[PDB]
């Protein structure tokens, strides 16, 4: 019985957005999360999360170089 609104959402959202293979830059996912429901996001937050989580830029179904997520890296805990 503990309803504490912690930032364990910005992490599920971040990893999910990347794994969908749509965003081709930081600023792209920066704006995306603002539409999702995060008013605490900027270019530094997105560039920091990319380096922190360890995302990779790869060619998708249509050869577009977009941001995606490799093997399980960045489990919610801290």
């Amino acid at each position: 019985m503990r309803s504490s609104a912690k930032q364990e959402e910005l992490v599920k959202a971040f990893k999910a957005l990347l794994k969908e293979e749509k965003f081709s830059s930081q600023g792209e996912i920066v704006a995306a999360l603002q539409e999702q429901g995060f008013d605490n996001i900027n270019q530094s937050k997105v560039s920091r999360m990319l380096t922190k989580f360890g995302a990779v830029r790869t060619r998708n179904a249509k050869m577009e170089m977009v941001y995606c997520l490799p093997a399980e890296l960045g489990v919610p805990t801290t």
